[PDB]
């Protein structure tokens, strides 16, 4: 199938919808959910979050999923296999603590050729990939073949998301080395973005598509109980 | 098959046998063996032991064996592969200590859906299911279809056991999840349990059991010598 | 085929060779070479050497080999997968510190009621088996369906074997369980052994064998270099 | 098909070409890249790096292959699974770390009867080969039949690699046991090398070989960032 991929930078709101493809899944990452209107559906085919708030993310899904908001087939931990990049004891016991979830790094080093592309520039020349690229590149490891990208800019301030984390050309190149490789085709849904200075543009379908309105939803991450952290721990 | 599972509860006792099954495989956990008549007969399918007094138990069931007071076919460690609730060194060499027993964990992740549902209760909100609902979950990995409930209460000061262990709606919630996500039917055979306000009576059948009474039995766990302890640790 | 296991005990030497079946595979342990003569022949089918002296004893044989005393076809190391009866680093990476050899284990382990029955005996109890038992059970494993046994007794002053180490009903209860549990045959090839108060005699077939006496043979086990000892540490 | 592998001692410059077979799989090692000519020409089938260079010669080989210098099919690491000679935590995750590139153990320890060779006289005797039997020997494991040897002698100083690294019988007899044990062939390139009393000449085929100099070429080790350092430690 096709699939629509989302970052969350300002251009998520600025789809062309008359370009939409109609028959899609969708790819999600990170504070997705922090979107003040469903502009792409509840549905996600995945939610991808970084690991060193995926403890966070999950216990905040869960209570998405639960509170009907949103629904996802697929749950990834958007790892890498490095020390310096994760906690590898739990990258080890993932699966028995998650058990609905996936490793990321499962799909992303079937890629050879781009899984060693993002190690000798991360490791060598400290060139690191956005989520928006992980997920192509998860993607691609899927078998899709036509992917639409949004959301990816160039390039939220909610009290739970700070207190947990108190916080371009290695992108475009990223995923013109995995067009390039993989034979797929990558599209741009988002015209006012920079995204089109490099991406050919989602053709016009005159596709509709309903954006549905949020209301009185889930806008920060949830914080887990002391007692689960010291469980995690 | 069919299978009882029977926790210990004062209902292990008040069984309506006329609702028996008769031909039927039996799990049994942790101090089954304390009761005072075979209520549910000599032969197990499966026995089931806590992590944290397998040791004991191990040792005290090869004694029961070799006594001829009961027999299995299965050795149950009914684990979850994690840290915080038992020792993972012991889980990594299990086979090598106990090469006739088994992991329940084995056949526990083999249900994704309910490990799922249970790591996240128990990692995020401390809500732990007892042994019988572990037994009922090991059961259907097992392939059962039919599985008669007895035994869980809602809800034994024996010396050696005093001296080792100085010590329900999870449960009615979390039988229900697998009755409902496996669809296998869920049966209760003691009608004046508050099991039965929640689980489908089985049906009578005017089946007959005979009850054998137990005279100079083992009616508490036995304790390894310290030798035994030495090489354990 | 049909194999002859060999201790070391004084019936070694009390061979009644009319009784030897004449097409067999031969088993030896530990300081095996230190017989006076070819009681068995040169060749072996296995070689076994207890864990704690595999460093020397691997070293010994490649001498003897090369030496062209013996011949070998497998080297085993008689393990258990125990921390309190071996080093477990020394498990873990054994086939790279000797890729032409064998961890006794691999095989052992494929008996699973014997490697139950030996742990549960040795953990709980103390009781420990001889290296012609060990050596009785992977012979098992390994498909051999009559075993010939020799140099078991109930119950060598070298120099060297001296600096290394400074140093009955468990094994006929263990050699019954085997040969009751496997259908297999055993026999005893001493008649003038206490073994052959307990094991029926290999059948008299008038066979012959030839005793080549051995000069000027190696009659102590070798010591690596110190410079050896330290990569092995 | 039929490999070169070179080493680098003076006869790597000391080839007869009419001996070439023409069409031929090529292999290098270590600091292949200082030749001052294309002696082999500039695309190799592998290319062979010790462990303890491994994370430099990466490094440069990315250099070379992107500065159009070199092209390689396959990249190896020499490792051999031994603590003493090895970082074993290394080789674990190497995968991760060097996605497009090999642990030569992969291949060697394919040879069993030469891994046991190799281990017990570098165990017990200090007896260690280099990298071009090092590479004959994975070269055999590869498939390849008929294997010409170059640039080795019996028995280059750049800044950056004098500051990384400030520093035959046993070969010969190593490359004959491959010889003998595996049945391929081995030929002798360099007439006026020792290794032709030992090795049986390639036969002449009249054949020729461009050798391309080298002009303006990298001819020394590069250095990763500190910062790239700190990743890697
Ligand atoms: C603090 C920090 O370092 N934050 C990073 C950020 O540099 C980047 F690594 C990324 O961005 P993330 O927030 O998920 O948002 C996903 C995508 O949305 C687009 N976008 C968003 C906001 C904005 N103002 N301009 C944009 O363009 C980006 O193009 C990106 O690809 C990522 O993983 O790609 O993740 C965040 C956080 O680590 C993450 O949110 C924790 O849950
Ligand atoms: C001290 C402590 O925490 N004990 C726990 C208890 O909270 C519970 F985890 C359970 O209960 P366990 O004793 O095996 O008994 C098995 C079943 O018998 C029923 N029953 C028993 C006695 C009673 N008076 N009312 C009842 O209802 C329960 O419904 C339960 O499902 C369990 O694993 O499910 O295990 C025991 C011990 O950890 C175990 O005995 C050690 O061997
Ligand atoms: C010091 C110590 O504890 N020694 C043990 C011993 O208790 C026993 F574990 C055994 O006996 P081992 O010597 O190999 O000899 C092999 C067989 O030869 C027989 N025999 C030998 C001498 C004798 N005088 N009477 C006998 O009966 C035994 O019946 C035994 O099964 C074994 O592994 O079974 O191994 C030795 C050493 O650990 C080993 O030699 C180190 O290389
Ligand atoms: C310092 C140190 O110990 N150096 C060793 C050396 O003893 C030997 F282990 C070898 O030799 P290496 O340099 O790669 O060169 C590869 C081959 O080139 C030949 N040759 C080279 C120069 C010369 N003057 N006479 C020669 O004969 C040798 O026959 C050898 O097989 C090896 O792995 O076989 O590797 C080097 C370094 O560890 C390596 O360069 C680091 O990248």
């Amino acid at each position: 199938k096709k699939v629509i991929i989302a970052g969350n930078g300002p251009s998520l709101k600025e789809i062309d919808y008359s370009r939409l493809p109609n028959d899609f899944d969708v790819f999600r990452c990170n504070q997705f959910y922090f979107e003040d209107k469903y502009y792409l559906g509840k549905k996600c085919k995945a939610v991808f979050y970084n690991p060193s708030l995926f403890f966070e993310q999950y216990y905040t899904l869960k209570h998405l999923i639960q509170n009907q908001e949103y629904e996802t087939e697929l749950i990834m931990c958007s790892n890498y296999n490095q020390a310096h990049l994760e906690n590898e004891n739990y990258v080890k016991t993932f699966y028995d603590y998650f058990p609905d979830a996936h490793l990321g790094y499962d799909f992303f080093k079937q890629l050879k050729d781009f899984n060693a592309y993002f190690k000798f520039h991360e490791i060598y020349f400290n060139q690191r990939i956005t989520s928006g690229v992980y997920m192509c590149a998860v993607a691609i490891a899927l078998g899709y073949k036509e992917i639409y990208l949004s959301g990816i800019d160039f390039y939220t301030k909610q009290k739970n998301l700070l207190k947990l984390a108190p916080n371009k050309n290695t992108d475009i190149k990223a995923l013109e080395f995995l067009e390039k490789t993989y034979k797929i085709k990558l599209y741009c849904l988002c015209p006012n973005s920079l995204l089109a200075n490099f991406i050919g543009l989602a053709p016009n379908l005159n596709s509709n598509f309903i954006i549905q309105e949020k209301n009185n939803y889930t806008k920060d991450i949830l914080i887990p109980s002391s007692e689960a952290y010291g469980k995690f721990s």
